[PDB]
């Protein structure tokens, strides 16, 4: 029974998960969740705390979790020690918070919203047509959940797509992890107890069907150091 | 003649081949043939001793080498020291043996077919349709040709492309290496001196045509932890 | 002030630019600008000295800076201490001189011509048409420009698309940088305090506008070590 | 000019030192601190925000920054994402705090005195006698100094050196530090432009002056988990 | 409880700890035991299967576990792919069985006594005199306790200082560990279910105990290219 | 005759040696040179083309290759691309040239002259007497020895101890290497074609004979920033 695929994946990143475990049960968190991202997540991507910011001057927040393209990213920007990412980079916004209750989900609805509120351009290519911007990936990340009915934490996750602040994805650790589902057209709880792992692998789903980076306008970030002629 | 493009084809990654001859010689080895190969690929591609496992939880038997995508590969397991491959990751499968003959071919063939009998996943892309299913790379790596009559090897490695357990490729260090030719539809031997670095350059054209791995179907995977609702 | 977009933009790998400056005022170089632009380039590229090579045994003169694909590269050769890379690998063929003259103007426009002579190969994919080739940035990297007058500068650089050793991009450090435009379809010169980023940053643009290496073939280097039956 | 061993000094690590600058300016720092000691201080040494804990299962409060022995220590412990470090392996610990005044003197004397409180362990050496106890070295990090006048600061740190509390060393960036000599045996204050980069070399003196780890003793530790008899 | 220094101990590199454990179930090894090792010791030490040589051309059988001077080693030699480590360099040697029986300590001690049988040069030092020799660590890693008796084990581990197959260190993992004390004069047993990380605490202690590397003769291995004249 | 302490011995690091064997049949180096120590040295040590420094603001004239202590170095300065090494720091240094002859003789005695020359600094240590400063070696690096008579060369390299110029060892690639005994008191050729491995090992003894780094005067450097008060 150890070499039950089921087995393999329940093992896979065991120590990371172990110490976000750990957590959870010291609060009966924030590095924690960067450190198992950037275990999980294949090399193209990296996750880390961070400002995002656009090619018209404005900045997010800062964001506890940012998921990047780490590999086709052409600059990130290290203010002191912070980093700052443009936004044509970012796969996914995740707010931190001890517990999943109503507050923390408008505060990361509000997160989210702020970073896809951002400009981001996208080029043609040798000629075929500029490509369709990444959907940006808004979630929240929690070690307890104090919603514990169903109906309770359903009915407050209730958003609509077009809106800028909806949550794709989010996890109490070790307890649930919900997610939107198209085919369903729905949000989807999950109440397991290695809802970390599935939740990953959930992410890994979405992350996969995001779509490749657009090419990023480099003259749009350009143009803050010298004119252009029409 | 020391700037002669064939002196710095042979001078390449001229110590692991050095190690290789060595061994060859000393017969008169796995650990070589993975060290070999890592040099010689693409950062795309890695080589390691390991099983494969599909997500039908069906495992094979260990593989010698296997050649897979570790730079877009979505996880890998690690079974106490063991690694533990998806197969949706694989380009090509080797069994390892001092010499080449009859039997080592038909203990590569049935390596192979085992790798090959998995079930690999493949999903659509946006929306475009699922991509091919990659045709992995068999092959049998071998110190020394013990069928030293072109006919007599000839007969042993015809097998029909539709078979599983067929070898797309192999090399005896340091004295020939065969493949299959799809233009010519048959399979080729080349007995020449420097058969191992000839024998790589053909690795590398033939996993240059394999394909890029299919979008892997992850909930395929997750499926072992979580149920799903239609 | 800080939290600009314009200094994020200008503090950008701020150290190995101030290397280039000092080098600039004790003139009043080589290594510098392969240091400068291994940090600005994304991971899939590399920058170094080195000789360019084809499967047709020719090589250029030894390239002051040659940025070359090292992540699908399939091989890059070392002769003794020196990099010699195949010309498919290549987007671009720097000269370095102290100063900004129609002499090293003249010196980088045969430098780049000789890589661009050079024959590089591309094969179909799986069955769609071979891609087109790469064309390959030249450029001129200078410390201190002798042609104030850009009328005087403007002149000497105009040459045609058709000429293989037209230069598409060339700066005088911390003082102009040029570049052709298709759009405009003319050579342009700015003379600005921070050339230097901004001289990048459309070397990013271009880069970016280059294509995606073709598909080496791989054979047409084998065939150094064995022959090939039609 | 350049060629000036004064130059070079003020050169050196000069990009850490410019984000500590930064700082200091968006004040008018923690992390800075630790990325500015890392790089300056030799191999042997490393810094970090840290637990330190003694074998009498004692801890320390959290230490802004710990510079600890990383080559020759035993071991090193990892709650969560929490260093906690043998009190054995500490050369320095210092508070951080935006500003230097008698509140932030003294919550640093209370820091200190809380490691220098933990029990170190020293054995003998093949057979010679236990080396004497390192003494550690305490520290404040500031942006900005509230005491300008050299008298009214020169009072609040006249520690004796018997009390475990004494502070070493400290800095207000690009404006003071502070040491104290044995020579005089008075502390010293020294206000130069060029302060951090002076306080780094009085640091480097004095961590030269310490002398090397004792022995530690090793079952003091291993002692939690198994029983010795006598 | 926690944060119990108690705790803290136990969680020390649980990762490769956990990967012990699972093996000894699976078993109801050799990469594990070198793993586990290069995880524990400080950077001066490496673990690694090898074989041992002298500068008399002898050499050791192969070694399951050799630990030696990574930091201090004059050379390393690598044949094909197999570790030929210097005598000098030697800290500890291990044999690697299933079980823990007569028969394996028996093998374990003809493994020790064949290292500890090599000539080991020293030389002088400025002019003090040479070091003496470092007294080589001998053991036996098992997974599984066959002796379940501790006088049915203590009979078999007596053997005497002077006899150079002594075993001074030995595991069965998860369930007992030995080791000789001088103090007691004896070997001691100690049956603990952490008995891998207590183990591993008592090769860091007898590993600290062992002296400083010898300064070697490097002319006795040149020896063997040139001649020298007296 | 693999398993051959002689054969084990020449294949050590047989890559980097190829590499500069190559070289002297092209002649028929610098950075080879390099390559070959950063390979053969202990981690303690580090090859580099570099100036030297004292803290009187002294400089060397560029030696092509110095050895110096990385690992216990406190500090090593960079000038553009330029490596600035402290004279305490340093334990050899070496002309480059492609022949050896009286002219390249005396070219090398002269370099060494000049970084003898310079100042270094040696404290006390607690309370033990100040070391005694390390005797650097100098030496001399050539592809082609010209004094083919052993007559002929050992008279331009009698030289006195006394003297700052004299060269301790060197070597004609594949050919010949000298050094200086003490108890034969005198210079020593041997003509081997395997000089290149034995003249490394004779370096590897004359480092181990040389001493310990003495403790750097850190004042002394630092009263370029700040004075101090006797």
């Amino acid at each position: 029974q150890d070499w039950q695929l089921s087995e393999l994946l329940e093992n896979l990143h065991a120590d990371v998960q172990h110490k976000l475990t750990t957590v959870r049960k010291s609060f009966k968190a924030e590095n924690v969740w960067v450190d198992l991202f950037n275990q999980y997540l294949p090399e193209r991507y990296r996750a880390s705390r961070a400002f995002v910011v656009d090619s018209e001057n404005q900045f997010s927040e800062q964001i506890d979790v940012v998921i990047y393209d780490r590999q086709y990213s052409p600059f990130i920007f290290h203010y002191a020690e912070q980093l700052i990412i443009p936004a044509e980079s970012v796969y996914a916004v995740f707010e931190v918070k001890q517990t999943l209750n109503k507050q923390h989900i408008d505060a990361a609805r509000k997160k989210v919203a702020s970073v896809r509120a951002l400009h981001r351009t996208s080029l043609p290519i040798p000629v075929h047509s500029p490509r369709e911007l990444i959907g940006i990936i808004g979630g929240l990340l929690t070690l307890e959940n104090e919603l514990k009915i169903p109906d309770t934490l359903m009915g407050h996750l209730d958003h609509d797509k077009a809106d800028k602040g909806m949550l794709n994805i989010g996890c109490a650790a070790d307890d649930c992890f919900f997610y939107y589902d198209n085919d369903h057209q729905r949000m989807q709880v999950m109440q397991h107890k290695k809802a970390t792992t599935a939740f990953l692998f959930e992410l890994l789903s979405q992350l996969q069907k995001c779509g490749t980076v657009p090419m990023i306008d480099i003259h749009a970030y350009g143009k803050w150091l010298t004119p252009r002629i029409s």
